[PDB]
């Protein structure tokens, strides 16, 4: 069976309870995770240990909080107490866990399932070939010995419009923002980096990225997490918003792909 789970955010107890609910069995089953494995919940260290141990039985994409953790680890960014990352950062296996984490993809594709996953989704300005190339470029910098330089460069809100002519810092910043921070788009597909509200609360002319026709969404199902204020609701056919806000007192959601059956684990908070 194939299971897809939204942002875990250190909610290790809820993750394990949900996996036991579906009798997740590595070697027979595969788990897809939308990223944001860490921060806010209390168990980021246990989450990363478990997810790394799954090996080929997990398909992860990196989220904005995973990248922020890497930036803190590398001395690029300041540790915020509310993220509760200190046990992970001080763990004796922190190097092993975080060097594993920075080698994971920004994008997962299963052609037999016609299924694509990224943390925030797929901008309508990208076709599949471009999404693949952009994921490869950022994965290459994150997996290199020089990844702290990229982590420092990644912060920023511009450029917010894709072009194949983008180069250098702006190209990487756009790619990172599209995969890990996107929510709303302008009608032409350009990213808005400020509004984090539900679609009903957003100001015109902002619309969700998935409300703008794009070539990937037209051919593939897209699963994503990230946008907690969506509460997993309000998406069109073939768009699966899996982040139902477990770390916020909401729920952890798991979708089984074969029958599109949902399973939900209440937050312990
Ligand atoms: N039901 C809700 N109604 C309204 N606002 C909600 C709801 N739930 C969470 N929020 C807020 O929505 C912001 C992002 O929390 P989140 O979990 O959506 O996403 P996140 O983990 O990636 O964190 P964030 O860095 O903010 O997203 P990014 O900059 O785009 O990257 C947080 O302040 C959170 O109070
Ligand atoms: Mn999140
Ligand atoms: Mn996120």
């Amino acid at each position: 069976a194939t299971y897809l789970i939204g942002d875990v955010h250190g909610c290790y107890d809820e993750l394990i309870a949900l996996l036991h609910k579906v009798e997740f069995t590595p070697g027979k089953d595969t788990l897809w995770l939308t990223g944001d494995l860490v921060a806010r919940g209390p168990g980021s260290l246990d989450v990363l240990r478990y997810v790394k141990s799954l090996g080929d039985s997990v398909r992860l994409v990196l989220g904005n909080h995973d990248l922020h953790l890497l930036a803190v680890f590398a001395g690029i960014s300041r540790n915020k107490p509310k993220d509760r990352l200190t046990p992970l950062l001080e763990a004796p296996d922190a190097d092993e866990l975080l060097n594993w984490l920075r080698r994971q993809p920004l994008l997962q594709i299963d052609e037999e399932k016609k299924l694509v996953m990224a943390h925030a989704g797929i901008t309508p300005q990208w076709d599949l070939q471009t999404a693949k190339e952009c994921a490869r470029d950022v994965e290459a910098v994150l997996s290199s010995d020089s990844y702290p330089f990229f982590l420092d460069a990644m912060y920023g809100d511009m450029p917010n419009n894709w072009s194949p002519e983008l180069r250098g810092l702006g190209r990487l910043r756009f790619i990172t923002n599209a995969f890990t921070r996107m929510r709303f788009c302008f009608p032409n597909g350009q990213l808005d980096m400020y509004s984090k509200e539900s679609p009903e609360e957003a100001p015109a002319p902002l619309k969700p990225w998935f409300a703008i026709p794009g070539p990937v969404a037209e051919e593939y199902s897209i699963a994503f997490g990230h946008w907690a204020s969506l509460e997993g609701k309000g998406t069109p056919e073939g768009i699966y918003a899996l982040d139902t806000g477990c770390c916020w007192g909401g729920t952890l959601t798991c979708l089984r792909w074969e029958d599109k059956q949902y399973f939900v684990q209440p937050s312990n908070r």
